[PDB]
């Protein structure tokens, strides 16, 4: 009867960040970089595709609100042209797919706004949020929410596993994906929640 | 509510006279989406197939009549789960416009009951996609739980900005059988695409 599935660093609050609009340039602790098209290079520079965590606090240049949860958000920036592929965050969980269970995956998705060194961050690359069992995408929200620059909206993915499902007892996973279907390609995620209830 | 025209949007073509009679030919106005070649070039009644079927009084496979009209569209895949996907595709004449909210609605159905000692219980999963060109703008990948013999409505929404790269490409719709379970039979009906300023 445990209603929440544990997720590591689910609000990207690790690491703690003191300075408003300071961001890391390494994969967030507890997550891996999902990189099926090799858009994120092994050797990052100040100009490559990048990901990490950032502190949204009073005075932020990029949003019309604070973080949806805690201090930080997670971000994915892709430098390649629209259509070049996707990249994002992945985390395999310790829980496994169980039958007669409805899963609800909720994630806040954000659109970088404002300007950076007098350069507009307007535009949005699109997102996808996936619930996995093993390597199988059980359910996903592919870019259904329209999110204005500097704002956040909550995505909800749902999946019901029946006793006959082929992927029972495989490890659950979550992917948070930058679709790179537009620029500016900066995308935020926050407050990942996976909850369960009887089907 | 302002509709974008879609050909054979409720799979009512062809007319089918007999209850629970199904065609095994791709419905007029649609094409077979076949990225993993699961639907063979030379079809038999035992291979993967798509087509349309009449749901009327006396149906053995559903707990309701069709969501719309007489007919539903269906996709059946003979391969094992994990083998790939297949479904229906239709490229529209309308092209993607900026500052415009698109709402795609489609009823998705789960074959139920039995056909000659063989159970149709189980569900393969579905995905409903809105396209511009070859680009999937937005999609519902299997979020609805649909019991055997039942239908539910999937809603996909998308808004494009003036800087969208795919403006002026033709809109498209895909209705996909995910083959993530058996029995693999999957139904679609009543495709609606509506448009409004953002
Ligand atoms: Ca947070
Ligand atoms: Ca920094
Ligand atoms: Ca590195
Ligand atoms: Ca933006
Ligand atoms: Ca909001
Ligand atoms: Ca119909
Ligand atoms: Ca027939
Ligand atoms: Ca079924
Ligand atoms: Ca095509
Ligand atoms: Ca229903």
């Amino acid at each position: 009867s445990v209603v929440s599935i544990p997720i590591n660093n689910a609000g990207f609050e690790d690491p703690f960040i003191e300075v408003v609009d300071d961001y890391t340039v390494d994969t967030p602790p507890g997550w891996t970089t999902y990189n099926p098209n090799n858009l994120v290079p092994e050797k990052r520079t100040t100009m490559t595709s990048n990901n990490g965590v950032g502190y949204v606090g009073p005075g932020t240049q990029f949003y019309n609100q604070l973080a949806p949860e805690g201090r930080n958000i997670g971000y994915i920036y892709l430098a390649q042209k629209p259509g070049s592929g996707v990249a994002g965050f992945e985390q395999i969980l310790d829980a496994t797919l169980e039958p007669d269970t409805k899963y609800t995956l909720m994630v806040d998705v954000g659109n970088f706004g404002g300007e950076f060194q007098k350069i507009s961050l307007a535009g949005f690359p699109g997102y996808r949020v996936e619930l996995l069992a093993g390597d199988t995408v059980l359910a996903a929200d592919h870019n259904n929410l329209y999110i204005k620059d500097g704002e956040f909206k909550t995505s909800t993915v749902t999946f019901t596993a029946t006793p006959d499902n082929p992927y029972l007892d495989q490890k659950l996973g979550i992917r948070l994906i930058n679709l790179l279907q537009g620029t500016f390609s900066g995308l935020d995620f926050d407050n990942v929640r996976l909850t369960v209830e009887p089907a």
